[PDB]
């Protein structure tokens, strides 16, 4: 199918917004990537944009007014005038106010839209966004350390040049934010990979598939600990191909968070570097318009090579294992490698397990037209 265009978003800025102590969402892995990525020399091969600050309005095809007044106006200095609209937009504990909060939004989103725009004007066959991907923001609620729902906000500039957008969540999180937005409409099938069982967002079940128009065009495959590259390979590719099969969009938006890898903070699934970019490398071989995003990801060296190597998949472009010098190269020892080895962790997604939920979703695919 060819080298590809690659445009890829990032501010240097993004780096410096700052959660809060002892916060597990770190902003700075961005940079991390960017600086690694740039001492790979992928900076030659694709195009590298600024993104502009997404304005309220941009935000609001989505975000209620009143929730992004909110975004606008919060700030550590004023939050005790404010301690019932924090609440009521769920913004004060897992989802802090930091300064800068609303730029943050503005970057992450900007890379996002700016992206979509790209690839509707035919300009490049990728875009990558690694500031993006905070799939749990809801309409008028922060969550899950998202505050602005960039994925919907992309999806929604897609959808007026494309009639089907298909969205794929490879983070260990359930998509939820993104399914809600589109759960009744044909026009974006959402398909999302995650643990279930005690565990955020607690949505995503098998037997969530959308409802009236968008009844089977969401798709959840429910998973347990340990989840290895040959279990996860074994299904992603038989889904998707289906999935793409069935629903044929013209534009793909992918979703890359990186606590699914091993050895994630926050994450209790057991894939490589390689077993994660493997999921790059199936979506792009069906040759459509492909927004790449970012997501979560705790473990901030190994954030880091995920995307520094879903960038050179996204390139065609090998990179040694041999990390090159780097602004942050201590934080890759004992080993100083891009590639990361799994865990003895138990893989508790057995064999039949797996192949049964595949099953379930095939016949819930039959169902489209
Ligand atoms: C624990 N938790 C909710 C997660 O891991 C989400 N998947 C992360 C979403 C996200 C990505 C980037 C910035 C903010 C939020
Ligand atoms: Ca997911
Ligand atoms: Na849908
Ligand atoms: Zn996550």
């Amino acid at each position: 199918g060819g080298k590809k265009k690659v445009c890829y978003y990032y501010d240097g800025d993004i780096g410096n917004y700052y959660y809060g102590q002892g916060h597990p969402m770190k902003p700075h892995r961005i940079r991390m990537t960017h600086n690694l990525l740039l001492n790979y020399g992928l900076y030659r091969k694709m195009e590298i944009y600024r993104p502009h600050k997404a304005t309220a309005e941009e935000m609001t095809k989505y975000h209620s007014d009143e929730y992004i007044k909110f975004l606008r106006s919060i700030r550590p200095d004023n939050m005790s005038e404010y301690s019932k609209q924090m609440q009521r937009f769920n913004v004060g504990e897992d989802c802090p106010v930091f300064d800068g909060l609303f730029e943050f939004c503005q970057l992450s989103t900007g890379g996002s839209v700016a992206g979509a725009v790209k690839l509707n004007r035919q300009q490049t066959d990728m875009a990558v966004n690694w500031a993006g991907g905070l799939h749990h923001a809801k309409k008028s609620e922060a969550s899950g350390f998202c505050y602005v729902n960039d994925i919907v906000l992309a999806i929604l500039e897609l959808l007026k040049y494309h009639q089907r957008v298909l969205y794929i969540d490879i983070d260990i999180h359930h998509g939820d934010g993104v399914e809600e937005a589109f759960y009744t409409t044909d026009r974006v099938m959402t398909v999302s990979f995650h643990k279930y069982g005690e565990y955020f967002p607690g949505t995503g079940d098998l037997r969530d598939i959308g409802a009236g128009k968008g009844k089977y065009y969401a798709v959840n495959f429910p998973m347990r600990d340990g989840i290895d590259d040959e279990s996860y390979g074994q299904i992603f590719k038989p889904i998707i191909s289906k999935v793409m099969e069935m629903y044929q969009p013209s534009a793909v938006v992918l979703q890359c968070g990186a606590d699914s890898l091993s050895g994630d903070r926050l994450g209790c699934f057991n894939l490589t570097v390689k077993g994660h970019a493997k999921c790059v490398e199936v979506v792009k071989t069906f040759n459509l318009p492909l927004l790449m995003l970012g997501g979560g990801g705790y473990t901030i060296r190994n954030v880091a090579r995920c995307w520094t190597y879903e960038t050179a998949v996204a390139l065609d472009c090998e990179i040694p294992n041999e990390l090159p010098y780097n602004d942050y190269f201590e934080y890759f020892g004992p080993d100083f490698k891009l590639h990361i080895s799994p865990s003895n962790m138990t893989n508790q997604n057995t064999p039949e397990y797996m192949e049964k939920i595949k099953q379930r979703l095939f016949e819930n695919l039959r169902m489209l037209p």
